[PDB]
């Protein structure tokens, strides 16, 4: 089996992407954040409560020959942004751009926190992360990946996000014609429960490359890209006035600027960020200053590829018994 769905923008800034995810019997269609850092699939549903659901298109289980409760299993998450969400769980059939599972654990948020009420384009989360961080209790449920794996024709799939238009994720099978050049693969780590590789290094715009390991996460469901204070500075020292902000929370330049590109390294390989990308625009509706792409991960304990750097390539996920990451230009 294969499945192939096409993922799109949240809004203008690229802030996350939604891909649309069939659940229950007849289908219920919910567009899901897909986030290969973490490992829960839930979404508002009829259980929510009903102040915290503001646009968002719910799951009703009621409605749904297949839905069975999983009686006694509860589930919490908390992410990196602070935000949360809990609830009971369910099974059901859930398919992803043609694909299936049967028996799919399907957590049906009782609360969320305000960040998601107020994201009305974005009906729950399915995770990518490995298993070992599903967060049901007591009895850890598999991801749609994980349950799916069986009947892959290989066991991967595959992140190719677009820079302000849609991208796809593919599951099952690697499109040769969605890259260009060659797929270079590094070593995956799952101590942590995440795809946690080691870049072999960096350079700002035209500049020399670095050659420096940097242990992090590729995180499909993180905006930016956070790497060491060292990185970032010297990154952002090439931008006249940027600076680091306390009270915006972050780097932020003038608007007026022109960005550098950015060069991460895997293996001998080398993918190019373009200046474009680590643009996040005015920080309020007007401003004159620009909130950056490139932040510093020193307050969060983990080296995070998100979007911004996930985007400028096709990215394989490779969930073999021995898990790698691949990346290629395109
Ligand atoms: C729900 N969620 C999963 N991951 C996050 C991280 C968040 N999108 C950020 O970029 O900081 C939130």
């Amino acid at each position: 089996s294969t499945g192939s769905a096409t993922t799109t923008p949240i809004d203008s800034l690229d802030d996350a992407y939604i891909t649309p995810v069939q659940i229950g019997t007849p289908a219920q269609t919910l567009n899901l954040d897909f986030d290969t850092g973490s490992s829960d699939l839930w979404v508002f549903s009829s259980e929510t409560t009903a102040s915290e659901v503001d646009g968002q298109t719910i799951y009703t289980p009621s409605k749904s020959t297949t839905a069975k409760l999983l009686s006694g299993a509860t589930w919490s998450i908390s992410y990196g942004d602070g935000s949360s969400s809990s609830g009971d769980v369910y099974t059901d059939t859930v398919s992803v751009g043609g694909l299936t599972v049967t028996g799919q654990a399907v957590e049906s948020a009782k609360k969320v926190s305000s960040s998601f009420t107020e994201d009305s384009t974005i009906d729950g989360l399915l995770g990518l992360a490995f298993s070992t961080l599903n967060t049901v209790s007591p009895t850890q449920q598999k991801t749609f990946f994980d349950n799916a794996k069986a009947s892959l024709d290989s066991p991967v799939f595959t992140a190719d996000l677009g820079y302000h238009a849609p991208g796809t994720y593919n599951f099952g099978f690697i499109d040769t014609t969605a890259y260009t050049g060659s797929i270079t693969y590094t070593a995956v780590s799952t101590k942590q429960g995440f795809w946690e590789w080691t870049s072999t290094g960096y350079a700002v715009g035209s500049g020399t490359f670095k050659s420096t390991s940097i242990d992090g996460i590729a995180d499909t469901g993180t905006t930016l890209l956070y790497l060491p204070a060292t990185v970032v500075s010297a990154y952002w020292a090439q931008v006249s006035g940027a600076k680091s902000s306390s009270s915006v929370g972050g780097y932020v330049f003038p608007c007026s600027a022109t960005l550098p590109s950015f060069t991460f390294g895997v293996g001998s390989a080398r993918i190019v960020i373009p200046g474009d990308y680590i643009d996040f625009g005015p920080i309020s509706t007007g401003s004159s200053s620009c909130f950056g792409g490139i932040q510093s991960s020193a307050g969060i304990g983990i080296n995070i590829f998100g979007d911004v750097a996930l985007k400028a390539a096709f990215v394989v996920f490779n969930g073999a018994t021995t898990p790698t990451l691949g990346f290629a230009s395109k």
